[PDB]
Order: structure tokens, then sequence, then C-alpha cells
RNA sequence: ACUGAAACGAUUGUUGUGCCCCUGGCGGUCGCUUUCAAUGCCU
């Protein structure tokens, strides 16, 4: 539905009978959630959010976390400053290119 | 039926339009066609 998933319902499918009228794509009732959740605590646009172009980056552990560790990773995900490229750049060509420097800069 | 069978990111499009290798410039300056010569010899 044009309501709950992200993107678009109603494009062609591999999973739906070739030639059918069933021109709609299925979605387990989970993931029905999953979507809603993501409307209702990302809030992003139903039907429409994929035009966005979005790329998801997935910062998984190396195993394991410690407790301050994933509270560190809340803070991060939550928080983190939408990155505008211009200013990476110029605290870079400043400080003689040594990648160092960008540790320090306003991330959140 | 290989999460399968068939599967064009395609169609159209001028690196375009204007533009003076331009302006100025003495082949110039100096230079004796010169030097020597019996219209001559006899009546």
């Amino acid at each position: 539905m044009d309501s709950v998933v992200l993107f678009k319902p109603q494009q062609y499918s591999n999973k739906n009978p070739l030639g059918g009228g069933q021109i709609k794509r299925g979605i387990s009732k989970i993931w029905s959630l999953e979507m809603l959740l993501r409307q209702a605590f990302w809030s992003v646009p139903s039907g429409k959010f994929e035009d966005q172009q979005p790329i998801f980056i997935y910062l998984y552990p190396a195993y394991v976390y410690a407790p301050q560790v994933v509270e560190a990773i809340r803070e991060l995900v939550y928080g983190i400053a939408s990155v505008n490229l211009w200013d990476v750049r110029k605290h870079w060509v400043n400080n003689k290119m040594d990648l160092t420097s960008l540790k320090s800069l306003p991330w959140l």
C-alpha cells in the first residue's frame, strides 16, 4: 500500500504471476509494521521515500560492544550532523591534508 | 520450472553565437662612364 511502504507498491514483479492482473507486490505483515515504524520514528514520507535516493549506512559491531559503547553509538545515530562536504574539504586542504584533522571536527 | 522461463536507460539534440594578426615603417645612404687621343699624311 501507498500508505504503508516507503517506495512504489505497483511495479513489475518476478514473484507475482507473469501476465496476471496482480500488479501490486506483497509484504509480510511483519515488514508492514516495520515500514510503519520507519514512518513513525524516522519521520520519512510514505510511498515516496525512494525518490530522496536514500542510502543506508549500518554500523555493525566488531562482534562485541560494551554498554558504554552502545550508549556512545546512540548519541551518534540520533545526534549526527547532516554532512556538507564543502567544509570537510576546507578543514583538510587547511591542516595540510593530515587526515587526523577530521578526528576533531564538529560531527554532532 | 536455476531466488526460474522472455528482458535496449531508451528516444531527440551543431560546443554554439561574434571577432581584420592588427597598428607604424623610404631598400636607405655615397658614387664624374672616367682616364689618353692632331682629321692626319702629299698636292
